[PDB]
């Protein structure tokens, strides 16, 4: 049996595995990783945990009745174990039947999800590769992270902005005087990467603290970011950040401090925004005192913050939670507008940055080449013949349930009108929509419209428990692959080597789709005559020929594989200043906006005439907010990203023991809010509102501000009874309480953090958790 060490990587970093008699027994972090993540131990455990999917399973009702099956029982665990040949035939038959009967509009292939890194074993692209050969599919656009901000930014600054390289960390160390983390917890969220992370922000944060720079955190929760710096902490009522920004802007106008030259030469439309700010249009001057009444943040604090930002070199590093809410578009639009008034855009250490908390943004980029990977083939096809009627071929990701509920209906998106297709089948790989999507009870009922639902995963998630057909996938650690280290830095290329043999009857997504493509008569088209190592060698060889051309030397494929990693050099990467060239000469280097300047007022958005997205940053009442006029529930749920999970990943591993409270997902509550309900620390509680009800376990702390509770997203939904409408979730999936609505007509983003609820001590009948053990028939 195999004994030795093997280096690989993941979403949590680079590591070395210890293998003993063919079993991975420890994962040790890479020696050059400046800040390893404590979740590595959970990654290892994820391979062997009790929720690992062993065999291909078919839903008993679906097996016996096909499309006439009762669809209300999806999720009850009544599965039938089948052979791979049986399951593959069924999957291929169903894909073919739906394509022939309904056309490409009948198959939803968006399959949103964080999957695993790797250029070959990219399950979502592999699924689209197969669906392409099958006749077509409906896809998803945008994402659940910057759903509103990625659509508003291009109308304001010209590009996406959120997924672009930031002013380098070192530039910040020598020039920044005031660092503001606005709705950002970089310490918590910098642990993972889309591709292998280099954890480059930790060293960057460490240099700011060593320099003694003043740090301000604006967040309702006292996070590790606050604690790490001993920062001045401002706690607004969730969803009122725009009110505070207007209050600050108003102060800068009233005391005549803002930068008129900056505004005059680099922006457009300020004069159309001024009247609103002064109350000329609505009779409501947006003062610091007016902001105080809405946000709860003292008027004088708001004025002192405004003045400090204007007199010191300030960097506004904003997170994404505050645009994952109703009217999300205004949050970063107003932030840029405030940034414009301060006049530091394009100066070393000043301006704003939207990716300092995500995937190493700000870590100096190397001069290394770009790495490519398997494609879905669409760019060299001549896909479906599509047209309105049948409907749109692309929907904004968060409108999947609206689509199911309203086939043929029209919807708005960024100035256009399209129709919802009539989807009959959904195929999901590498995602967990039964945890990640909003308003669980609404979505549980809307799923009944799908005849067939196919899922691949290696863990028994809520999504997999609800499938008609479940196929067991392998982890990254049971195969070979290649991937980039550093989403922005491009630190190097890593060989992701196989650690152990596939467990049970698990198969890679690639092999599964290969076999399904074979049954549709398209085997060679899918595989291209290459095997695993042939694909990986061609990605590397292409990068090397690109490297060569640019003067970067790279070893031959087998030399690279023997080493396991290539590292690229940093040349001018550490001196990068975002927007510097625009500041230096705006006429020669203008933005990609109609006017070529920062658009505070948008004529383009004006012509769309959307009620929920005015032509300039505006304060608007959200669906529900803490202490809002007529608010029905009293507590705001900060349903943010989990510290010891990657979304739902690693919930069914040994890490859960360290944070669960009586077996349930933890809930942070302030002592005063606990006292009022006669709630003691460690008690099981019922959290509920009009959309659903869930059980969590309380942790009493003053880390959360009064009026706010913290229940992280990602908990595995564990319904008491799937056939009972609004059944109680026994574990703690925060998305059973959120609403499923668009941010506005412009972006249609998710409003996953626009949630209010009530909490009461749980006194009902004892409950048995069943989400962390495999379905009985799957053992
Ligand atoms: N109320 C909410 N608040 C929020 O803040 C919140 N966040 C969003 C955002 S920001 C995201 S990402 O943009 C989504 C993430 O949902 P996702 O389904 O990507 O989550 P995961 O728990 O990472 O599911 C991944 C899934 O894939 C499996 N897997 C891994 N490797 C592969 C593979 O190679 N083969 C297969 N077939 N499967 C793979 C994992 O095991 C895992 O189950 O959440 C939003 N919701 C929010 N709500
Ligand atoms: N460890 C960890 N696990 C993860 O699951 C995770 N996921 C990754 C992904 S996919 C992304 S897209 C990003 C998300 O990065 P993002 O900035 O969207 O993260 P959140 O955890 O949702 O919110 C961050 C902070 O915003 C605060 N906040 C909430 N609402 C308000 C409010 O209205 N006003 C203010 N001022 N602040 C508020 C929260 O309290 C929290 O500390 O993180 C990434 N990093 C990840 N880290
Ligand atoms: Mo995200
Ligand atoms: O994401």
């Amino acid at each position: 049996l195999a004994n030795g060490t093997v280096m690989s990587g993941s979403h949590w970093g680079v590591f070395t595995a210890t293998v003993e008699n063919g079993r991975a027994t420890a994962f040790t972090p890479w020696e050059k990783d400046p800040h390893p993540s404590p979740m590595l131990a959970g990654v290892l455990d994820s391979i062997y945990s009790p929720t690992r999917i062993k065999y291909p399973m078919v839903r008993r009702e679906f097996l016996e009745k096909g499309v006439n099956a009762d669809r209300s029982t999806r999720g009850n665990g009544d599965f039938v174990r089948v052979s791979w040949d049986q399951a593959l035939d069924l999957v291929a038959a169903e894909v073919k039947r739906v394509e022939e009967t309904y056309g490409p509009e009948g198959v939803f292939g968006g399959s949103y999800g964080w999957k695993s890194p790797g250029r070959l074993h990219n399950c979502t692209t592999l699924l689209r590769r197969m669906l392409t050969l099958a006749g077509g599919y409906v896809n998803g656009a945008g994402d659940y992270s910057t759903g509103a901000a990625q659509v508003i930014m291009p109308h304001v600054v010209g590009t996406l902005e959120v997924y672009e390289q930031q002013t380098a960390w070192p530039v910040l160390a020598e020039n920044t005087e005031v660092m503001v983390f606005w709705a950002a917890d970089p310490i918590k969220t910098s642990q993972i990467g889309w591709v292998i992370p280099e954890h480059g922000a930790y060293p960057g944060l460490e240099a700011l603290k060593a320099k003694g720079t003043k740090v301000i955190v604006i967040d309702p929760v006292r996070t590790k970011t606050v604690e790490f710096f001993g920062a001045e902490h401002i706690t607004p009522k969730p969803q009122t950040d725009v009110a505070i920004m207007l209050g600050m802007a108003h102060t800068l106008v009233a005391e005549d401090l803002y930068d008129k030259d900056f505004i005059a030469n680099y922006t457009s439309g300020f004069d159309k925004f001024l009247p609103y700010l002064d109350g000329e249009t609505d009779s409501t001057p947006k003062t610091a005192e007016w902001a105080e009444g809405i946000s709860g943040v003292p008027a004088e604090t708001i004025k002192e913050l405004a003045r400090l930002f204007e007199s010191k070199r300030t960097m506004l590093a904003a997170g994404w939670s505050m645009q994952r809410m109703h009217h999300g578009e205004q949050a970063h639009w107003m932030l840029v507008t405030l940034a414009s008034m301060l006049g530091q855009i394009g100066l070393p250490g000043g301006g704003f940055g939207l990716s300092y908390h995500y995937s190493g943004g700000g870590t100096p980029s190397t001069s290394g080449p770009a790495l490519a990977g398997i494609t879905d083939g669409g760019a060299a096809t001549k896909g479906p013949e599509w047209l309105a009627a049948s409907g749109a071929s692309v929907i904004p990701v968060a409108r999947v349930v609206d689509m199911l509920e309203n086939p043929g209906a029209e919807f708005d998106f960024n100035g256009t009108r399209s129709k919802f297709p009539d989807v009959k089948m959904a195929y999901w790989v590498g995602g967990n929509p039964f945890v990640h999507h909003q308003d669980r009870n609404r979505m549980v009922k809307a799923w009944e419209k799908l005849e067939t639902f196919v899922v691949h995963d290696f863990q028994w998630t809520p999504t997999a428990r609800h499938a008609d057909i479940v196929l067991p996938a392998t982890t990254s650690y049971e195969r070979n692959d290649i991937e980039t280290i550093g989403d922005y830095s491009n630190t190097g290329i890593l060989a992701m080597k196989k650690i152990v043999e596939p467990l049970y009857e698990a198969r890679s997504d690639y092999d599964i789709f290969a076999a399904v493509a074979e049954r549709l008569g398209k085997g060679a088209e899918f595989t291209e005559g290459k095997d695993e190592m042939g694909w990986i060698k061609s990605f590397y060889d292409d990068a090397a020929k690109q490297g060569k051309a640019a003067g970067v030397q790279m070893p031959a494929f087998d030399a690279f594989w023997a080493e396991g990693i290539v590292e690229f050099p940093v040349t001018d990467g550490a001196d990068f200043v975002r927007y510097a060239s625009f500041r230096e000469d705006p006429l020669l280097n203008p933005l990609g906006t109609p006017t070529g300047l920062i658009e505070i007022y948008s004529k383009n958005i004006e012509k769309m005439g959307y009620d929920d997205c005015p032509a300039h940053p505006t304060w608007m009442e959200p669906l529900e907010r803490l202490d809002g006029p007529g608010a029905k529930y009293p507590l705001h749920i900060a349903a943010s990203h989990p510290f010891n999970r990657l979304h739902s990943q690693l919930n069914g591993t040994v890490l859960r023991e360290g944070y669960a409270v009586q077996g349930h997902e933890p809930c942070l509550m302030h002592p005063d809010d606990a006292a009022a309900r006669g709630i003691a620390d460690g008690d099981v509680v019922r959290v509920h509102n009009d959309r659903g009800q869930i059980l969590t376990g309380v942790k009493v702390t003053d880390a959360v501000m009064k009026g706010v509770i913290q229940i992280y997203e990602g908990g595995w939904y564990d319904p008491s009874d799937v056939t009972e409408p609004g059944t109680l979730d026994k574990y703690g999936d925060v998305n059973v309480l959120s609403a499923d609505i668009g941010t506005s007509k412009l972006a249609q983003g998710n409003c996953g953090q626009t949630v209010l609820a009530e909490v009461e001590k749980y006194t009902g009948p004892a409950v048995t958790l069943t989400g962390f053990v495999a379905p009985k028939a799957a053992e």
